[PDB]
């Protein structure tokens, strides 16, 4: 085991906006004048440095601006150490929109926008139209349309996007399905959260 030591111990860890997340570091030392220091954005921020053995970084109600590299150097007897983690804040979107809100056979398309999302790259954020619990095969994702939260309202701050997948419908076929289903799904280390909102399918028309 190496001398110092962060809890937890991943190179980037996630937390949701608004949440909160603590990472320990620990520098054990047979000298005195053992110093640990939490830095990586300093200088915009500032970096906090005390001699002792375990110094903790706390995000309580975490913003957009909580996110960042975040570097612990432990500094034992003339010789330094150091932890780099990634703090990834991210916001799950609270609503998903489809339009049409309801589909009749015959639309030929069907859009289903994520609200007050971030990140929203393709390599985090993902949809899918899903038909029982498979893809609907046939449908031709258009991409991802990214706006910013729209003209933001009240309440606090931080700026969220508002993504918009949308795609061209392959026939439904008949049977007839009694709804399809919109999936947003995000990816990140050590987590997958997901959203599956019903689109029903009226099959007389509407």
């Amino acid at each position: 085991v190496k001398p110092l030591q962060v809890e937890p111990p991943e190179p980037v860890v996630a937390v949701a906006l608004g949440a909160s997340r603590q990472l320990t570091c620990r520098l054990a030392c047979a000298d005195r004048g053992a110093s640990v220091q939490w830095r990586g954005l300093d200088t915009s921020l500032g970096a906090v440095q005390s001699d002792t053995g375990r110094s903790v970084l706390t995000v309580r109600n975490a913003s957009l601006s909580a996110a960042g590299t975040r570097v612990c150097v432990g500094s034992c007897g003339g010789r330094t150490f150091q932890h780099t983690v990634q703090l990834l804040v991210y916001a799950f979107p609270n609503q998903l929109t489809v339009s049409p809100a309801a589909l009749v056979p015959g639309d030929p398309e069907v859009a289903c926008t994520a609200h007050k999302v971030t990140p929203v790259d393709p390599n985090a954020l993902s949809f899918s139209l899903l038909v029982g619990g498979q893809e609907l095969e046939g449908a031709q994702a258009l991409g991802p349309e990214v706006q910013e939260e729209e003209e933001e309202p009240q309440g606090d701050e931080d700026v969220l996007f508002r993504v918009t997948e949308r795609w061209r419908l392959p026939p439904l076929g008949t049977p007839v399905p009694p709804a399809l289903y919109c999936q947003a799904t995000m990816r990140l280390p050590g987590l997958e959260l997901s959203h599956r909102q019903a689109i029903p399918v009226l099959i007389e028309g509407r």
